[PDB]
């Protein structure tokens, strides 16, 4: 039979140290992207992130928005403005972030670094200078 | 605050897909003697470390099997023949799914490192055992 459950301050009292995972910020993963091509992307550990991340790309609208997926333990958060998708992923467990407002400094950034050219390059082709950008916002 | 629908209004119904944990969502794992630790593995950075330290300090060694929580996560341990064995969920993880996990995690150890583990340095089992912590 499963073994009991009590809280950690039965054994530590008030004290009990308490996790900051991932720095102390809910964002796992964010992307630059124009419709199904990624401009840039950093990831903040190891997941199979790409790969949601494109079907979502391939069936949100161009027309300029923000929403926010759910999905079991995480938030898939956008920002569409000008064709260009502005995304990141939240572990709902790790200390909030403010997601809309992360997306709004990464978006202004990339938009005076390479304002139009977002609309014209291939995959990838901001990632070695935007990706430290976007680690940094952060 | 934008909208928050779910993701399967989107994709249609999807499947098992995001792992911090290249599978379970088990966030940290170990195996420890006192508070000497043998082997370790972790899906995220943090730090898991100096908080498990401060909990594997006070747990007795005695043979008990338990749960801990602390806001958002548990903290699950089997403890047999004075070894710890340790991982950390969050909230919504099912908790005998920790259990079975630390008891295939212990039965290996057992197999594998004897009776080396009560005297072992710490880390010592670290290269070869966090990668069998590492697959399931
Ligand atoms: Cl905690
Ligand atoms: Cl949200």
């Amino acid at each position: 039979s499963t073994p009991e459950v009590k809280p950690l301050k039965s054994l530590l009292g008030d004290s009990a140290p308490t996790l900051h995972l991932n720095k102390g910020m809910a964002i796992l993963f964010a992307v630059v992207a124009r419709g199904t091509t990624i401009l840039a992307k950093h990831a903040w550990c190891g997941g199979n992130f790409l790969e949601v991340t494109e079907q979502i790309l391939a069936k949100i609208p161009s027309e300029n928005n923000k929403l926010t997926y759910s999905h079991g333990n995480y938030l898939f958060h956008y920002i569409c403005q000008d064709r260009i998708v502005y995304l990141c992923i939240t572990d709902d467990d790790f200390e909030r972030s403010r997601a809309f407002s992360f997306l709004n400094e990464v978006k202004k950034r990339f938009q005076t670094t390479y304002g139009s050219r977002a609309q014209t390059a291939l995959p990838y082709a901001m990632n070695s200078e935007f990706s430290s950008v976007l680690a940094a916002q952060l």
